[PDB]
Order: structure tokens, then C-alpha cells, then sequence
């Protein structure tokens, strides 16, 4: 069937893994389990098309950038994740977007900006900021809670449709 290689990138601890588990295994981790590189493959139906998501859950460890490039070079679509309560992770979003474009040799590669943890109250990144940033990239912005599963399906599915339209 159709295969979509989706890549989840972001700063350490933003919720990359929790978002992916919530999509696939319908539960919230709530647990310290730092990724190195994990892969998930799952047959879905999106808008009536049977497809397979091959999802690569990367790490935010700085020590691991080359491995990230190698796996990132495969991606069709990318979720660039920060946490709405961690300004640094929002700041690091620019470095991920650029590493992605060098590694993909493209400026318009499919991509969603994801503001995770919108269940939290200690918001330090206002939504208007990320909207502007996602506007300047010509990519969508979607807020997620991996805890409450809100926006999770939205964000992946929107990437899938970004990819089909490319
Ligand atoms: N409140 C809340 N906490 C979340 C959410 N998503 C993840 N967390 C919490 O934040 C921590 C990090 O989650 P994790 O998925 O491991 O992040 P990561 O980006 O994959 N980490 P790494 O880069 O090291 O692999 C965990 O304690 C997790 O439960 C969310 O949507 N809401
Ligand atoms: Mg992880």
C-alpha cells in the first residue's frame, strides 16, 4: 500500500515519543524514557485511503545529530515539535527546520509546526507567536496534548495530506 515516511523531530523531552505512542497505542506515557531512535509502522485509513505510516521517532539529544540526519534524509513529512511551556524548545525549532532543509535539499518539504502539551497551564509560548512562525514557513501550526490526545490525530493526518498535495 501507500507508505508515508513521517519523522518526528524536536528538542529533548518536548513529547515527540508521547505523541507517537498516543496515536498508535492510544495511551499517554507519562514517563521518562528518552529516545535514541524508534520506528513504528501502522496500517491506517485516512480519508478512505488505506496507507501505512512508517514513523521515525527521533531523539532531541545534541550528541546524536548525524544519526538524526541519516534518518531525517528519508522523511517525506516532518513534525517539528516544541512544548508550549518550554521557550528554549520553541527557540530550537529554527535549528531543526534548517537542518531538515539542508538534509532534504528543499525549502517546501511537507511539515507541521506542533506546539505540544497544550494541556499544561504554564504556557510560556503564546499561540500567536507560533502561528506567525508557521505563517513565515508556509506550513500549518497545530497545538497538541499527548496527555489528552487532543490535536494528535489532527497533526499527523494533516502532515499526510501535506504530503499528498506536495
Ligand atoms: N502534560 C503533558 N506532558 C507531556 C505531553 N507529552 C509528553 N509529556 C511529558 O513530557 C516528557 C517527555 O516526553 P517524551 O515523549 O519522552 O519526549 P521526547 O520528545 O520523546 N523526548 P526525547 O527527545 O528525549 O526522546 C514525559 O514525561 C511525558 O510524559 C503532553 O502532551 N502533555
Ligand atoms: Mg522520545
Amino acid at each position: 500500500m501507500t507508505e508515508y515516511k513521517l519523522v518526528v523531530v524536536g528538542a529533548g523531552g518536548v513529547g515527540k515519543s508521547a505523541l507517537t505512542i498516543q496515536l498508535i497505542q492510544n495511551h499517554f506515557v507519562d514517563e521518562y524514557d528518552p529516545t535514541i531512535e524508534d520506528s513504528y509502522r501502522k496500517q491506517v485509513v485516512i480519508d478512505g485511503e488505506t496507507c501505512l505510516l512508517d514513523i521515525l521517532d527521533t531523539t532531541g539529544q545534541e550528541e546524536y545529530s548525524a544519526m538524526r540526519d541519516q534518518y531525517m534524509r528519508t522523511g517525506e513529512g516532518f513534525l517539528c515539535v516544541f512544548a508550549i511551556n518550554n521557550t528554549k524548545s520553541f527557540e530550537d525549532i529554527h535549528q531543526y527546520r534548517e537542518q531538515i532543509k539542508r538534509v532534504k535539499d528543499s525549502d517546501d518539504v511537507p511539515m507541521v509546526l506542533v506546539g505540544n502539551k497544550c494541556d499544561l497551564a504554564a504556557r510560556t509560548v503564546e499561540s500567536r507567536q507560533a502561528q506567525d512562525l508557521a505563517r513565515s514557513y508556509g506550513i500549518p501550526y497545530i497545538e497538541t496534548s499527548a496527555k489528552t490526545r487532543q490535536g494528535v490525530e489532527d497533526a499527523f493526518y494533516t502532515l499526510v495530506r501535506e504530503i499528498r498535495q506536495h
